[PDB]
């Protein structure tokens, strides 16, 4: 999982994101 713009991504999460993230997957 990732914690991003004050939200939080769950494990198995992947999406573009901007420069310079891009395209993340999250295994946590």
């Amino acid at each position: 999982g990732f914690c991003w713009h004050h939200s939080c991504v769950p494990s198995g999460t992947c999406a573009d994101f901007p420069w310079p993230l891009g395209h993340q997957c999250f295994p946590d």
